[PDB]
């Protein structure tokens, strides 16, 4: 409709914003808001929603004159797509339906997969010897294949395709989701296959909070029946998210009952009797749970590389102590959490991997839920039982905060800026207390050094703790006013949470400085002398310096203090030193699991053990073990080939 | 367009090349420079941009009359190949794009992949069992073999392949990723696939940074999947990257910048400290870092051998004592190194392997981080853990600096030039004194002798060391300056190991000379009877003292001097003497 018209009312509202367009050249794109334009020409910017494909068009014709009528016109008429970031409606993956389409629509959410970046064919030249050699039928990258049943010119039916003459775009397709900081209330991870385009290729990563704004198109990829069968948003514009809309947003009225909040009293015991009060005991893992939400200030170096401020949290135990209900009251008490179970349920049901499409077969990378939850917490249940593709990557996603897959055609890196609050169950049923952790765990050595705290809620009969925990949950079943209410309503602690996660940054001082100092040379030569002759016993290592520091200024975020208080310093020793007894102390003495094991005396005999009639003989004079030690001794050496 | 007229023009400029053409009788491709064409006619120049195909048609016929119609002629019409070894914008490989498809492109970057002489089919002349058998289709050698539906002829459908008339010429595919060390900071690893025809086949090996000119192709067509959606890209030219371009660039003023920090004071014992100043102490372990940025000069003897320069170190030690730290700021510090982990994924994270390749199930000849960093440096953290293919393939890429892999076809010998700073870790928990190295650690012992330095860190529960490394990290961790400021900015000693390891060479004085002879013999020979005969221990020897010689030099190249002098020797000897207290 009036689509001469709709190019001089363009070229009417067209100049400071291609007045900058004409001094960058290489600019392929020119960003227009849609405000702008309705305010200069409302009815022509209601035309955009109305009929984008002919507006999209006209526009492009349109600041194509306004380009070349002033001066500094360049001399090849490159594509200028128009690009109406803005628009004055947001739309929801989830409120998206077929109302929407052949509109111009802005949906907001989060790029799950993304393909690679495959070339298309713009304008599909058919080589036909006989006649109609330049003929185009324009096909789009999404749609099927083309091809003219016979030639209009000259009546022959001998098709092929040109592809000398075409002129190929680049074109890749990804998956826009639901975000899970706030769109998973409906509980529905929705999704709207996408497309991109020129300057719009490779403009994303998945797991990412992008504000796509393009038209809602569809394909009839069926033939079963003449309606479509599936819809496509043809992106015109994307644009990452704003800060505002992808964090929890806090009113003025609540900004000062949350600094009330910090002044009153006791507000360490309270929050810990906040998380999760159903479930009784645990005060421990309850406030490790909380150092862990409130997580360390997270600081970049001028060197290059960036201080890790997470605390992962580990809670092993025997079945019956409530441990997954404890992944329960936190997966929604958290800000930003995605409570998951450790079952690769999907190829990227963890970590992100590379799965082939059912569209065209080609290699998506599909986030995991240490991608989703970037900059949050993921609640991983069950972490014991996992595959053996995310095993590898979680390596490097605990501690680098990283994922880099470079396989299937698809490389890349992701931000698994994630709290992995975990827990996972001994794979002997029942977790014994005269072995090590690693010894009935299925978890590596190696991936338990990367958990800054490690709580054992083992199951122990004792007339004290067991006639608490009953009459506490009788006292839940019947429906107990103070036994299920916290003393912080979760509406409130929720905010309060991310209230410190994004103001309050507190720094070292030098009283707290004084006492992580005096902690980490007090735990040294606590046992080194001990296994002498040999590998002496590291009480504690360097990482857990690192991991002290985390929970102390873990502690004072906590508090909303700007600076880390001696008594803030000082609770994150007891906590340590709480876990400290769960594992590499009292236990085995010190520097017990560590990496891998104590050494101090394992390790020890390892050195001493290194048609065997004899040497089962050997070992048994020589006193190093019982008969039964030596005999489980050579059965592990027998697991490795020893 | 007016392709009469292009011939026509091509022929007017077509001078020295063609000079140079009847010098050369065997040269199938002539190679013709572009400001020459360029200056000649800018419009004729354009039309190659737009469409090559017939430019590069046009252009060959056109000299196919100035190679008969001019005097010296050739006795028929030899086959020359237009070739163009440069173009007005040099392209990169994340800066290509599907739009530069059908143009004539000039790209850099380095090669990874290079598969072996395959005689393909330039004209498939099909023969029809009946008739018609003159038809002709011109074969792709990027593309399978195609198979018509009937003869146009009879009509008949008995056809059959003619390897008898047919022309199979001679056909090689190679894989042209983006530069490992140069473009490092894009991190963007992309690579797009080329052929190589007759004049251009095993022109360069996997590793190999080259300068190719030529057009992007597509291979859309796929009977396997129509929408293949893949592009390669036919190369007329390939020439290896020049140092201008394939380096960092170092100014005049910058020039002088480095100079003055030569004239700095203790820039010995700055250079030590700016090196991953976050981290506290090392300092022996930090100036052997430091000592294997500024390697030794390589000299090829008239022997026919070559004094290595790449002074190997590695840093054992314990769990904790951030010994990834120190190969993480070294690798964005040097010029050449790229980070790598012992574990990899893919085909060849070290060295080379050898495996069959996706597009036609052909053996391709895989690279690796110690091929692509030839001329630099490369940091393995994870060094112990490595497959059994690893651990054979490094040695000879350590110490001869070489790689011999002739395994399924591709006959190959690359040099893997690079001073690899590796970080082992014992298998046996805990680093103990009492027992010996090689017990602990899983690699071989001749592999310990490549490198010239190691260290054998740990973390000793010292309430001494403790207390001033917990305060150490606190301030790192505080936001302190003092702590993550280095003597030397990183930009700027990233730019004086260039401009030492390329413009100083340090020569042998006497003063050096004596030195390393004195220091040799009261060490060799004091423990050279050894112990209870037998086996004795060696402790400094003559590889030693190899090494040693590249001590003394980099102790020189460190602070711009041309001259090794007694002090430079000394100072090997304090590095080398803390080798066995440590060891
Ligand atoms: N401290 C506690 N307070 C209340 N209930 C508890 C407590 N510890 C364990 N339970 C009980 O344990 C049962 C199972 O909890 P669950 O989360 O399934 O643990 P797990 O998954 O390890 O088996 C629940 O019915 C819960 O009532
Ligand atoms: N001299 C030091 N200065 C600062 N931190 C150190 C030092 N030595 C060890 N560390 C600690 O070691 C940790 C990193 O060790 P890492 O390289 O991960 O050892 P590994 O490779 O065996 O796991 C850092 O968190 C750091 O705090
Ligand atoms: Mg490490």
């Amino acid at each position: 409709m009036d689509r001469e018209e709709m190019i001089a009312r363009f070229a009417k509202f067209l100049i400071n914003r291609l007045k900058d367009l004409l001094t960058v050249t290489p600019k392929r794109s020119l960003a227009i808001d849609w405000a702008h334009l309705n305010s200069f020409d409302p009815e022509l910017a209601d035309e955009l929603l109305n009929n984008p494909e002919e507006a999209i068009a006209s526009a492009e014709d349109a600041i194509q004159i306004v380009l070349r009528e002033p001066p500094l016109l360049v001399e090849r008429e490159f594509k200028v797509h128009a690009r109406f970031y803005n628009l004055p409606k947001t739309l929801l993956v989830k409120e998206l339906g077929s109302e929407h389409i052949n509109k111009l629509i802005q949906v907001e959410g989060i790029i799950t997969r993304v393909s690679e970046v495959k070339p298309f064919v713009e304008k599909a030249v058919f080589v036909c010897r006989d006649c109609g050699n330049e003929m185009v039928r324009l096909q789009r990258p999404y749609e099927n294949l083309v091809k003219p049943a016979k030639c209009d010119a000259c009546g022959s039916r001998n098709i092929e395709l040109d592809v000398d003459k075409s002129r190929f775009l680049n074109f890749q397709s990804f998956r826009l989701q639901d975000r899970p900081e706030s769109l998973k209330g409906g509980q529905m991870p929705r999704f709207v296959d996408a497309i991109l385009l020129d300057d719009l290729v490779d403009a994303a990563l998945p797991g990412d909070r992008v504000l796509v704004t393009g038209v809602l198109r569809v394909i009839l990829e069926q033939r079963e029946k003449r309606p479509i069968f599936k819809k496509i948003l043809e992106v015109n514009h994307i644009e990452q998210l704003s800060k505002e809309i992808e964090e929890l947003e806090i009113s003025p009225e609540d900004e000062q009952k949350i600094r009330e909040l910090a002044k009153r009293k006791d507000i360490v015991d309270a929050i810990v009797d906040s998380i999760a009060p159903a479930i009784w005991g645990h005060r421990i893992v309850k406030k490790g749970i909380a150092l862990a939400l409130f997580g360390g200030v997270q600081r970049t170096l001028p060197d290059g590389t960036k201080l890790r401020g997470e605390s992962h949290v580990l809670l092993v135990g025997d079945p019956g102590v409530a441990k997954s209900q404890l992944l329960r009251y936190v997966a929604n008490l958290a800000p930003r959490a995605i409570y998951t179970s450790g079952k690769s349920s999907s190829a990227a049901g963890l970590t992100a991997a590379a799965v082939r499409d059912e569209f065209t077969g080609s290699w998506v990378l599909e986030a995991g839920v240490l991608v989703l939850a970037d900059g949050g917490f993921a609640l991983i249940d069950e972490f014991d039982k996992m595959s053996d593709r995310d095993r590898s990557a979680i390596h490097e996603a605990l501690e680098q905060q990283t994922i880099s897959i470079s396989k299937a055609g698809i490389t890349a890196t992701l931000n698994s800026r994630t709290t992995v609050i975990a827990a996972a169950n001994p794979k002997f049923g029942r977790f014994n207390r005269h072995k090590s952790l690693p010894e009935q765990l299925d978890l590596p050595p190696t991936l338990l050094s990367r958990f800054d705290l490690i709580f054992l809620l083992l199951d122990e009969p004792d007339e004290k703790v067991d006639a608490s925990i009953a009459e506490h949950i009788l006292k839940v079943r019947r429906g107990e006013a103070e036994a299920v209410t916290p003393k912080i309503p979760y509406d409130l602690l929720k905010k309060y949470i991310a209230y410190a996660r994004k103001n309050v940054h507190p720094v070292l001082s030098r009283e707290a400085m004084e006492e992580i100092k005096r902690y980490y040379v007090k735990m040294r030569k606590g046992l080194r002398r001990g296994d002498e002759d040999g590998v002496q016993p590291i009480p504690i290592t360097a990482r857990q310096l690192e991991a002290l520091i985390r929970l102390s200024e873990a502690h004072a975020r906590m508090r909303l203090s700007e600076t880390v208080t001696r008594e803030d310093a000082r609770a994150a020793i007891e906590i340590i030193e709480a876990m400290m007894k769960t594992i590499a102390v009292d236990e085995e003495g010190n520097l017990d699991v560590s990496i891998l094991e104590v050494g101090k005396s394992s390790k020890k005999i390892n050195k001493i053990e290194k048609p065997e009639e004899k040497v089962i003989e050997a070992a048994k004079q020589a006193g190093i073990g019982t008969k039964a030690d030596i005999e489980k001794l050579l059965n592990e050496l027998k697991s490795d080939g020893r």
